[PDB]
């Protein structure tokens, strides 16, 4: 009658949506859902960025196109002046060199009322560095400074003897990117940068954003470390492959001997812009898990002292914006939920398995 | 004996208990729990907002109440103006005008090492817009801005003849708002938007963040068009139902003829000042689904040109803080939940049921 | 047979392993799991700080170490000048008294196309308190603004007669703390207090981040009033038993004498020094779960009056960003879980074990 029907209808149902949530259930759990919790923590101590200074880029380059065009070229063919013998690629880039040798890096953690100021002249002095804007300044930023205060900041002094012996530069360009990236300060200080004059010295205010994400397999996270060498690896493998000369630049790794002609420089300076502007979409590099977002705003300075360059950096605020993104469903929610979704429709549990399986061999 | 009553005070207890955890997981289900998901996207194109640029409000404008003055009218009665014959509405708002048709709008997307900055002087040039500060600019950011470096702005930039012919305004008011929202530049102008001087031209950071809601039958949301209209419907409708009056001012759509008379000019500019202080909450428009802010920093400007009216308006950030809400608790989550709840205490299935149904049936 | 030790293995691995998750959702539920829902919301009124503005610390006061210096003390024993007769640490520390008695404090929510700005100079006057920098200024900030227009800003302005007949002074710091927080004001001031000069008066620009916190067991919290008295006592308290001595100073509650002696004050005021740095991490006060965090950004301002000391703090942003923490996982959620786990393996319901105690009493 219509009572055998009636049951195996409902008990073929039954099983197929057992089946079809519990297999959503393990789908989604291997999808490994995500949340993203955000909270503000207040530092005792705070991470510097790496911050590297660099002379505006070749063409926008005061004292550099003013040197360049005595000789006789254009605004644009700048690497033309290596076919000159005396005149080489390392020699055509040290003539960018805005920073003398005397860049100091001081650190103020201005506190202690019954002692003054905190100053600290020795904290990651500058050293020399390439970029593709010419030859730049680094600051390694080796240790964190200490947040005692709103008056916290790191101030690069540089009292080179301006005179008019020699005409003087009107700006630089401060980036300030991750704490241990290469490419960021050999590539993209020039783009990244922001410009700012060296007559009337401010100061910038960095504020700290960190994003920790979860590694997981549909999107995995790699640590800090790997992905700079991956990225690097790949910004000259691309130039180079792209640039089809075996010769370099000396922002590049000593990896291959330096261009020596105007022509492959200028083929490798080309390959090197066309790379930098998509080196992120269209890499393969996996996203670094822990991504620190300087937010950088302004700040005026009341008193200007007499010195060459002054540029400071302050870190008044020291509540780090931290957005964690945690895993979410569990391994027991799965388990909890694969037993809900087979104890509304069916019943059998996982103790009537071993039942069937002794019934089965008896 | 006392085992009747125990089974029975037992399954009922249960019974009822069950009934109690399942609507209230339906009921939580029903209200659509919804979490938020905090992320921070790099944009290798930025969304730029629609920028209206209009001069300091009547009362405030130097050039408007320098010429109003000397006609023999108060710093209140400036509407007066109208009762003269030549003098109309329309005349009187076009008195305020403080850009010439000379502005023009720039994109400088500051990238290529190789080939310098990239202006781009034909990005949606501005249009007339009439507010209720007078007769203002409107840029309607067409095109989004293509992100490569931090020298990545937009400049409004104004050559007017600054003679001693006549006597030059002292400040402008810019109020960047989303996109087609034509209510926020043709009435929000004055309240919202930021004084800047042009005398000595400086620029603006905007930093992007983005508030994607989910669409709640408790908490319905619209898209970004529905509620720009929505919202202008209700301002414009309030303003002639409170001036009790059949005209309008030039900051109105053409739906009524223009005030002729004071009298009637005050009525709907006092009903304009009233209606808008509370227009966002006294309204029953419900909120857009997608909410874009600019929080606008300022910024130190190195270079001031000669030009009459400059000012540029960087997006050196392009990190946006997305935060989008998410609904949790999916029907399979109910699902699991029911089951748990119905299999704790009780312990009949959706299988049991067919069976209850077939004995009824028999 | 192996029936029977099969069956019995099933049974105990099957109840153990139900014992091992409930006992993991109970503990995960006792441990009380917390997630974080971020949103910006827009206020018609705003809540402004407390705004307390000192003189710069005695060492690097201006007009306090001149007349200082007059008398023939170095820059670091300012407190010997108590050992004179003439002068005791409450006149000593009166002669840091940078702002006069006419300072006022007026508030502009600039607005009303048809009547103006809406000066109000008379929300929450600043009153005296003494702070460890000096003799400093308060506004209690009785009330909350009123935000219509992006022109919403307190101006704190004092006309002091701005002459030779006395030296002016150079600068002052203004620390936006929270409401109720008088061990902030009179004792962080100095450190966590902006440093802004007062011949050139620019503004700043405050934006509100919101955390609410929730009171959970293993991470509790108290509300804003109780926080701040138990940090205060905690900080005069552990000030009094480092320095060793029965005497106070002027920023000290009047709980014990004032010291009158160089050596007595140096103490306390060294012991004020070394407790303040860690008063935050080295103390036991639970954390309050309304944290307010007053993002100081700073402001170009036009319009320079002939006022002595003026400074504008402008509230032009009215979007608190707000993180709200939310507790999940309640105990629907709990019961849910336990018989997802109990239906899975096992499958004894609540019904059940009535029917077991039924049988024991028969």
């Amino acid at each position: 009658r219509w009572q055998r029907a009636l049951w195996f209808a409902g008990v073929v149902f039954c099983f197929g949506i057992s089946a079809h949530q519990i297999a959503m259930h393990v789908l989604d759990y291997l999808s490994e859902p995500v949340a993203v919790r955000i909270d503000f923590v207040a530092q005792n101590e705070l991470r510097i960025p790496e911050i590297t200074v660099c002379p505006r880029i070749f063409q926008q380059n005061t004292i550099f196109t003013d040197m360049v065009e005595k000789q006789g070229i254009d605004k644009m063919k700048f690497l033309d002046l290596i076919d000159r013998p005396e005149y080489d690629i390392m020699a055509v880039w040290n003539l960018s060199r805005i920073f003398s040798d005397n860049v100091s890096c001081s650190a103020h953690e201005g506190s202690s009322i019954i002692s003054g100021s905190y100053v600290d002249p020795n904290m990651s002095q500058p050293h020399l560095v390439y970029t593709t804007s010419g030859q730049c300044i680094n600051i390694p930023a080796s240790r964190p400074l200490i947040y005692r205060g709103v008056n916290t900041f790191v101030r690069i002094t540089d009292s080179q003897p301006r005179n008019l012996d020699e005409v003087r530069p009107e700006a630089i360009q401060i980036y300030f990117h991750e704490h241990h990236h290469a490419h960021l300060s050999r590539y993209l200080t020039g783009l990244r940068g922001y410009i700012v004059p060296i007559a009337n010295p401010f100061a910038f205010s960095i504020r700290f954003t960190q994003i920790n994400y979860a590694n997981r397999t549909d999107s995995p996270c790699v640590d800090s470390e790997e992905y700079a060498a991956c990225v690097e690896d790949f910004i000259e493998q691309r130039i180079y492959e792209k640039a089809q000369v075996q010769c370099r630049l000396p922002y590049m790794r000593p990896k291959l001997p330096l261009c020596s002609t105007p022509t492959d420089a200028r083929k490798i300076f080309v390959a090197t812009d066309d790379v930098i502007q998509n080196f992120e979409k269209e890499s393969s590099c996996k996203r670094k898990c822990e991504e620190n977002l300087y937010i950088v705003e302004f700040m005026h300075l009341f008193e200007r002292s007499n010195i060459s360059i002054d540029m400071s950096v302050y870190f008044a605020y020291n509540y780090i914006q931290v957005a964690t993104e945690y895993l979410t469903y569990t391994l027991r929610g799965l388990l909890s939920d694969i037993g809900g979704v087979l104890g509304l429709f069916l019943g059998i549990c996982i103790l009537s398995v071993i039942e069937v399986f002794e019934v089965v061999i008896f």
